């Protein structure tokens, strides 16, 4: 809910500042000026019988010379009364009346309160050579009570030969630099009315200014977008190519945008504005630039980039030609892989991720006579944009230049003291200039404190259970002050489960250390964290916290009475299901936990588990009948994919991975080998030819390619482990940052660096144990 | 202690936040980057062992070329092996070359690291990129060779192996003679002393050269007989003078009593000070010479009224732009944009103002403030009665400094706060009621803007005690008890809220508490609640904790000693409601304290000589001192009637009075260094406090000193508008203990002379604290000293002290 940008990390709302230039009005006694809301100057006067203030008056200024309406507004204040209150700094004035904000608060700057004669003549006689940012009527002055909608906005508008329609209203959506949206559609009068003998780029009409409004109304071109023609055309399935000829393929787009780049550079004409939202390609591959809202007519000037998509803006000033081939650089490199959405952090980012393309060729089996050819093309790009300079401190994000295979069991031994390294330094830059939470995270967990989730100690409980894995400095001290804080905040927190909940840290309070403390934790607390109905899914809801207790009562440490009775309450929830299986979950597209409703964690498959930990320690039917059902009825929304497979179908997206894909049944299924039937055991079949894919974008155990190889190498019966590490290993290098002697990852929609079990640090740390420790450690298991 | 300023309260050093032009250089493929501690940035190999304690680099830099070095050197060093680490904001670079921050960090802008086998290497090639760059003077560092390059870290450099008043990082201030003829000279060193509008010294010390040789054949200016470079050290003598400065002669040559001058003649006497002054600011702002700064500590009056102005090293030679004032003076800066002619009318204007009444340092926080102290200068020469018509005649030629003034139009957020404009006199009784009814605004319209800004605290105090949350002094919960009882005095908001928080912390941190004392520790805020209407949390604290509260204590004063601790415990034997045993131990602990105090009185508390405000640099007074003890025993002879204790009353008394001296007015008066005090806490009130209403014990040997006493707390003016340090308690002591009834000589001398101390704030009458530059509301300079002062008068014994 709390998005703010911040170079590494995201924080929420609470760390900007209004270091702008201040407005001020000069005014004397019986008025006061007091601040209250950090926005206006609030005054109530001296002497008075405050109206019920009733319907309002309202004056509306512009950017252009307003040192010089504040100050003659304030000399009417001398004479009669009013609630005189203006705003504070310039930056609230670019926010109220530019880019996204609502039609309500736009146009005020100024403001006077109706008692009255309701008119005066000193005040229009010092004013109406100011006019402009009206409010969608008394008087004249600012006051504000044809030839012929995809995005919404109070700056403008798009609205649907079939021609679309661009319009600006005058005198609004101001950036940081002071230029308008009405000063740029005459710049792309100009810029393509300069230029149009080319067949792929529109014809300019401005039919009117109706009322007096801004219009530039294009035809709708033919194409679609370069990032659809990706995913619809990589081979992501390795038999989905028509034996080779892509490769060639990709030369049509990486010789017309070279040779249509250069042509444009000769009519002194540069766009500035170069992503994939504007490469439209045709059918018969032919490509469509669209969007010309940013170009300058000059060479010699230098400007820093201001807007642009995520992914391709520029570092630091450059001439305006370079604005220009930085996009055919970073384009021509995405086509190789589609990764280039860290390089907003990330600078020079596509170094490691064309190494590895060549291996990826030729490993897939691709002739090395055609690969020599886009190489050249993408090394001849380099002549044209030189080496800039990293700065604004986002310049410690270094990609890797040497990429080394596997061959031994070393390489797994050195991948994780790299790993580890890597969580002391985001906890050293974290720690220093934010004291809120204790570890760094993804941004829609920025305030949780408890569970196998966004966490503040299950990454800790992480950072050991590897640390022990592994073999050989201020552990202790961080332990013992998240250990007391954790106790010393177990109440006053009003939500139950296990992985955001309040037993989540009863089982890491017992698995951590302090076996003691935990049993009168427990028996203090699980109770009163028990009853209380609410909701049944093992993120957070019964099964949750029902499930550790039988883990408590199957260790061993328990009393008599408690391992009566919790065994009572399983077997009563266990005949609350008897047939109803919509209860606890869902028989659209996002990447944050609490809007998806299926999968392992987040729907029926947890279920399954719980179901499969009972059956050991009972032995009895009922708890065989609900395990079958627990499977089937989470294969309900798989489809049949293109080619032998299954997935979760949820909108357009296509699911692979352990929280809400395949992979998670899949393991579910090779865990409980005995008790499952021949006819489910046979699924492994399709679901490895569906987990086993080439490339899926995001890194985490909860999102993406390490849940596709946990799945698959746990447990088997067989004791090889080192072809089960080798392919998670060798395709995981091409998601890592280097920071130092260590190793960092970005999160899902990555900007950042994160410590999470939802796409950072500690989920490749339990994905890597649970490869050679065939328990998956952070799932309850006894 | 903590200072800093802020538009309105004091604060301690958290509220600065920084804002600059930034740093930082490049990275190629072997490096790392950490923020140490917010004044550096730090890159390193990724992995290497390097050296201890054997050799770094420091590299300094130039405000107008910084950036240019600092990408000449990175990427010379990127090459072969430098780890270096620099500074991160330009306004610390500012501090670390200025003038205020010692000689210990100075002149350092990068510190780089080599290693031991590299040294010759490191420089050989980095050096020669550096030729045309220069930088400050190399202080806490060594010298190595020319360009900008010259300790711990977690060879080939052997080879190279009169008087003064003020010292700072610019170079000094000092005086001496020539190679005679007396010389104030100035100084600098290279490139050092800057500002937010940042120029260097010796451009404004430049910047006087043109300004004293247009004047020169003047006889009231500076003349300048040495100038020139020994080094690039710039030296600049101008001759040194005779006179006082007219803010010690204001105080030397005022009628402080009725009896202080005959023959009259005040008013005639400052008219030679306010016509020389016109006169020659009309006479050196024709030939294009524009003097910025003037102050008190400028103008050196001589001998039969001759003003002497010097230190024209601010000066502007043309007047065609609208600059700000750089520098201020404390209590003189110009206001928002003014041409450089019209910075000497909000200059010698408020100077000639300080001879009519002698407070203008507020002038800071409030824009003009000389409207009360011109005002309120007439009524009183027309109460003391010089001559009539030399009033007309001064206030019409300070009505022409008046008339050449322009009406800047004011605007900061100082500006809530006017000076007040109208001023009546009180006979009745309700014009004694109202002052209360709207000075409680005063305490309301103080609590929002402290709180709502910064949040460390609960109450703006004073910043000599800002991190002393405890006690009846500089505190919290004795500023909530001196509330109520003036409130309770006058007839007629939601305090119950602010005072269950109070009560709720008063007590939470009681354990984390390293002091114990009276005013400033822990049994202070034990006996707060007994007074503040809670009689069991009282008594339950006072026996769990102060048992050992006791025990632990240290000193024997009365402040933060023993004297207090047994005072409020024979105060709750008096009353006596839970004690028994405890009182009978109580009562026992007071006869060893008795008879232990009675054999050298010498060791306990010291029998003054340095001039200063401090609470803890105090050896003699009321509170400070050996009347608390006799304040004590007076109230241990009172209930018992136990005839032992009458004995250290005479012996108090006794050594209290060989301090005090004998004057022309034969007034007996506090010794401080060179200070006489009139004031409650540490001076001539103290006594007058204690020795009456204690006649009914002492019968002849201590009533002939009341009248000296009486007669010597009678001053007309003094600055300060305190209890413990100021005007307040003059009048409370003087009239105290009367055995006549009288009130209205007790609540209107001192509402009718502290009208000259009040700003405005809105509708209010806040009162400004000591160096007020600053609203404060504490006890010693506050709302809670005049809250105490008007209800000791009406409640007829005392509010500070607990009566047995
Ligand atoms: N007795 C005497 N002292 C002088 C004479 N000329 C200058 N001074 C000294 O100069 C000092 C001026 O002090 P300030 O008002 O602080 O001015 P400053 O020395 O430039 O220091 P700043 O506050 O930074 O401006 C006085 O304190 C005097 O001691 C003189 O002719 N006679």
């Amino acid at each position: 809910n709390f998005n703010l940008e911040h170079p590494f990390f995201f924080t929420n709302n609470d760390y900007s500042t209004d270091t702008s230039i201040k407005y001020q009005a000069s005014l004397p006694f019986n008025w006061h000026e007091v601040m209250n809301n950090d926005e206006w100057v609030y005054q109530y006067p001296i002497g008075k019988f405050v109206e019920r203030q009733g319907w309002k008056i309202h004056i509306s200024s512009e950017y252009n010379s307003s040192h010089e309406l504040l100050q003659d507004v304030a000399k009417i204040c001398h004479e009669m009364r009013i609630p005189f209150k203006h705003l504070s700094t310039e930056d609230k004035f670019i926010m109220r009346n530019g880019k996204l904000v609502s039609r309500g608060f736009s146009g005020k700057f100024i403001t006077c309160y109706p008692e009255l004669e309701s008119v005066l003549q000193r005040l229009e006689s010092a004013l109406k050579q100011y006019n402009g940012p009206y409010i969608l009527r008394w008087d004249e002055a600012p006051i504000y009570l044809f030839p012929f909608a995809i995005r919404f906005s109070n700056s403008g508008g798009i609205y649907n030969k079939k021609i679309i329609l661009k319009e600006a209203r005058p005198y609004t959506g101001l950036g940081f630099d002071g230029t308008y949206s009405s000063e740029k559609l005459a710049s792309e009068c100009k810029a393509l009315k300069i230029l149009n003998e080319w067949s792929e780029a529109p014809k300019i009409y401005w039919h009117g200014k109706i009322w007096e409004h801004t219009f530039l109304g294009i035809e709708h071109m033919k194409g679609v977008p370069l990032n659809r023609w990706v995913t619809n055309n990589f081979p992501l399935y390795e038999v989905v190519d028509k034996t080779k000829d892509y490769l060639l393929r990709v030369s049509k787009i990486v010789e017309k945008l070279i040779d249509l780049t250069n042509k444009f550079h000769s009519e002194n004409v540069y766009h500035q504005d170069l992503h994939l939202g504007n490469i439209l390609v045709k059918d018969e591959d032919e490509i469509s630039i669209i969007d010309w809202e940013q170009a300058v007519f000059s060479n010699d000037e230098k400007v820093v980039h201001k807007v642009a998509a995520p992914g391709f803006r520029a570092w630091r000033e450059t001439l305006p030609s370079e604005i220009d081939w930085y996009g055919i650089r970073q384009i021509a490199h995405y086509l190789y892989m589609p990764l280039v959405t860290t390089s907003d952090l990330t600078y020079n980012y596509v170094s490691q991720t064309r190494i590895e393309g060549k291996k990826l060729f030729e490993s897939l089996g691709y002739t090395r006579e055609h690969i020599d050819y886009v190489e050249s093309l993408l090394s001849y790009l380099d002549s044209k944009c030189p080496q800039i300079e990293n700065i604004s401190r986002k310049k410690v994000l270094k990609p890797m230049h040497e990429i080394r295979t596997i061959e031994s069991e070393q390489d797994i031994q050195d991948f994780i003291i790299k790993l580890l390294r890597g969580f002391t330094l985001t906890y050293g830059q974290w720690r220093k200039e934010f004291q809120s939470r204790f570890f760094p995270v993804h941004y829609y967990g920025l305030n949780f404190n408890q569970g196998i989730a966004f966490s503040d100690l299950a990454i800790l409980w992480s950072y050991q259970q590897l640390a022990k894995k592994v073999k050989n400095d201020d552990y202790y001290e961080i332990r013992t002050q998240v250990i007391n804080e954790a106790v010393n905040n177990f109440k006053k927190s009003s939500l139950s489960g296990l992985f955001d909940g309040k037993i989540g840290t009863i089982w890491l309070i017992y698995e951590f250390g302090e076996i003691d403390r935990a049993v009168e934790l427990f028996t203090t607390h699980f109770i009163e964290i028990f009853e209380n109905s609410q909701n049944k899914n093992l993120y957070s809801g019964q099964a949750g916290i029902l499930l550790v207790g039988l883990y408590f009562l199957s260790k061993g440490e328990i009393d008599n009475k408690l391992g009566e009775e919790i065994l009572i309450r399983l077997r009563e929830y266990t005949l609350n299901y008897i047939e109803n299986p919509e209860t606890f979950c869902k028989v659209v597209q996002s990447n944050d936990p609490y809007e998806n409703f299926g999968g392992l964690l987040y729907g029926h498959a947890g279920v399954a588990w719980l179901f499969g930990e009972a059956y050991k320690l009972t032995g009895e039917s009922i708890y065989k009948n609900g395990l079958e059902l627990a499977v089937d009825k989470e294969l309900v929304a798989y489809k049949v994919d293109s080619n032998n497979s299954l997935q979760y179908s949820q909108g357009h997206r296509l699911l692979p991975y352990l929280a809400t894909g395949s992979a998670g049944l899949l393991l579910l299924i090779n865990r409980n080998k005995e008790i499952l039937s021949s006819k489910y055991l046979k699924y492994l079949t399709s679901l490895e030819r569906a987990t086993d894919v080439v490339f899926c974008v995001l890194p985490g155990l909860f999102n993406g390619f390490c849940g596709l190889e946990v799945a698959n190498n746990i447990y088997s019966d067989i004791d090889d482990n080192f072809s089960g590490q080798k392919k998670l290993i060798e395709q995981l290098y091409r998601y890592l940052c280097v920071i130092e002697e260590g190793f960092v990852i970005a999160g899902d929609n990555g900007l950042k660096i994160t410590t999470d079990i939802a796409s950072g640090f500690a989920g490749v740390a339990i994905g890597l144990v649970s490869i050679m420790d065939n328990k998956l450690t952070i799932l309850p298991q006894i």
